[PDB]
């Protein structure tokens, strides 16, 4: 996966 963008998909 990807470092940030974590506050889209979850």
């Amino acid at each position: 996966g990807n470092h940030w963008a974590v506050g889209h998909l979850m």
